[PDB]
């Protein structure tokens, strides 16, 4: 492989006593939006590279699990209200009252076989199903569908989390997130700064496809920050890497929504293939020095962690031949 051989012209750790110890480092910053799927990425990072999320490390994300459901129904049962959407079934509307009653009474994040039900009977609601497929008309979870459609596995007594339950969870980061881990004997210090460092090496900016139709326009204010990023002179010698995020929700979300919601003079047919190729074209074409500098863009799903390993594996190839002279020994 030419990485390989790229790696292999280094001289560098000659000039160490014990060289050939020492750690070759690669600072990597990750940047997007709030909810961007930056905070997945450093999971997968974990899983990937590490040993990932132990039983006892998933059993700590029950609450949260249980904390990311109940919002999620609340949030369409909410949204029927301000939608003016009916219940499928008006025995529900008993349901959704005990929902806030069950909800109401804690401080925590909980599930007992009684909230179960009425999570269970809700979500099956036409009703509800109408006000869920709805979504991009309020604010919903990404895994609401993920974990309601569980429900019966996550209710189950002793419910121990999946990695995915876990990869899935919505967690409120604050402050810098810093991520230690080694990939092909490179030692990547990852850094999460939240969607709210002149000679990092190379930066991964997440874009979450999926909020095209959300409705400035949330497709356009990560475009305007990703061209702030890959145009901003620290960066010139950093590997910018673009991730257009979730294209698991855009693959079928694109298949009901026009992308001309987001992108109103798109005139291409409204398919995953051409849409997605408008997205990233949109991207790239914010930067400036094109003769110069190249974006790495990359279509992700990063709750999929053979995608993200795959995709992680290509990134990591491009710092090696590109940036691996600008890293040092320590
Ligand atoms: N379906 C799907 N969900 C994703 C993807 N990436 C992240 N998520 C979910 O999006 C939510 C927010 O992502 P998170 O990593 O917390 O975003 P951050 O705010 O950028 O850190 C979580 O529920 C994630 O599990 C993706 O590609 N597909």
């Amino acid at each position: 492989d030419k990485a390989a051989v790229e790696r292999s012209k280094m001289i560098d750790r000659n000039l160490r006593e014990d060289g050939e110890k020492a750690a070759r480092e690669v600072k990597l910053l990750l940047l997007g939006a709030v909810e961007s799927g930056k905070s997945t990425i450093v999971k997968q990072m974990k899983i990937i590279h590490e040993a990932g999320y132990s039983e006892e490390e998933c059993k700590q994300y029950k609450a949260v699990v249980y904390s990311n459901t109940i919002q999620s129904i609340i949030a369409i049962i909410r949204a029927m209200g301000r939608l003016k959407i009916d219940f499928g079934d008006a025995a529900r509307a008993d349901d959704a009252r005990q929902l806030f009653v069950l909800a109401g009474a804690a401080e925590e994040g909980f599930m007992t076989a009684e909230l179960a039900g009425v999570i269970k009977r809700l979500w099956k609601d036409s009703g509800v199903q109408a006000c869920f497929n709805r979504s991009r008309e309020y604010q919903l979870n990404d895994s609401a569908a993920y974990y309601l459609n569980d429900l019966d596995r996550i209710a189950q007594p002793n419910y121990i989390p999946t990695q995915q339950d876990v990869l899935r969870t919505r967690v409120k980061t604050t402050g810098i997130v810093e991520t230690h881990f080694t990939f092909k004997d490179l030692h990547f210090k990852m850094f999460d700064v939240g969607g709210q460092f002149e000679g990092v090496t190379a930066i991964i900016f997440c874009v979450a496809l999926s909020d095209y139709d959300l409705v400035m326009n949330r497709m356009h204010e990560s475009m305007k920050l990703f061209d702030s990023i890959c145009n901003n002179k620290w960066f010139t010698d950093t590997s910018i890497i673009l991730f257009l995020n979730k294209k698991d929700l855009f693959e079928e979300k694109i298949k009901k929504s026009p992308l001309t919601i987001c992108y109103p003079e798109y005139a291409g047919s409204n398919t995953y293939e051409e849409a997605a190729a408008y997205i990233q074209c949109q991207f790239e074409d914010l930067n400036k020095r094109k003769d110069t500098k190249e974006i790495y863009t990359h279509f992700t799903c990063a709750t999929d962690t053979k995608n993200v390993q795959f995709v992680f594996d290509a990134v990591t190839d491009v710092i090696i031949k590109n940036n691996l002279k600008d890293c040092g020994l320590f």
